[PDB]
């Protein structure tokens, strides 16, 4: 009715559509866990075979976030520079948050290539400090027992941030940010879930995790470059140089 309630449906639709899997499908598969036979298979793989697999799962992940951003109200009406600046900075932060859905805090596993498995599965990659942080972030986000609308509005907020450096129409972004802040506050009140606001991770934590992540990603792309069919080419030319 109040148009903010409309935006809540809009942002929840976008997220529902741009989701790879469904929460119940990820929840039921918690039983189907990789055997040591299969874990060893992964550990034994080349660093580069594992890098190719992981790189494509990540480019796929980013492509759904790019589609989610496209489906957000008034995102296209922004200038390409602002679309770049927002997406370059936040798309992977959204991927990191989205990841807590495929993470099981009981066995400390993640749903990868059809089954749930631990961080050891990634030994071949040789970046244990980073993988542990990723798994640690997802373990803290797991505690919030985030609902699907809660992840939707939060990730839309992660993306839409007027504080990003390099915005040419900061004011046009602030207007989008503030409606989403209302949408999220409103929704949280309606459902008696505002308690999560205090439990939400600090902005700096997320940006630090992401930067480390994108650095190891940029390092591997220099060594063993993968090829991706760009959903947003001016972003691709920016990230992949
Ligand atoms: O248009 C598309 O389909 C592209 C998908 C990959 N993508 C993005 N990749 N990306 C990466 O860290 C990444 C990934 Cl995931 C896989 C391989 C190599 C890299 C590093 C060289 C950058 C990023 C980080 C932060 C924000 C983003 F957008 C992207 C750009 C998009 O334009």
């Amino acid at each position: 009715l109040t148009e903010i309630e409309h935006l809540v449906q809009s942002v929840c639709k976008s997220y529902r559509e741009t989701c790879q899997l469904r929460l119940e499908d990820l929840l039921r598969q918690r039983s189907n866990i990789f055997s040591r036979e299969e874990v060893t298979g992964y550990q034994r793989k080349s660093m580069w075979e594992m890098w190719e697999r992981c790189a494509h799962h990540l480019t796929e992940a980013i492509q759904y976030v790019v589609e989610f951003a496209k489906r957000l109200s008034g995102f296209m009406e922004l200038c390409q520079n602002d679309q770049i600046v927002l997406l370059k900075a936040g798309a992977m932060e959204v991927v990191l948050v989205r990841m807590c859905r495929a993470y099981n805090a009981d066995n400390r596993t993640v749903f990868f290539e059809g089954k749930y498995g631990g961080m050891e599965l990634f030994r071949a990659l040789g970046c244990s400090e980073l993988i542990s942080s990723i798994f640690d972030f997802s373990h803290s986000l797991s505690a919030l027992h985030f609902s699907e609308d809660e992840i939707a509005l939060y990730t839309a907020l992660v993306l839409i941030n007027a504080h990003r450096p390099g915005l040419q129409e900061k004011r046009k972004v602030e207007q989008l940010q503030y409606n989403l802040e209302l949408a999220f506050h409103h929704h949280l009140h309606k459902t008696h879930r505002q308690s999560i606001l205090a439990k939400l991770p600090p902005k700096g934590k997320l940006r630090s995790l992401c930067s480390q992540h994108v650095e190891r990603l940029q390092i591997f792309q220099h060594l063993h470059p993968i090829v991706v069919q760009a959903a947003f080419p001016p972003l691709y030319k920016e990230l992949f140089s």
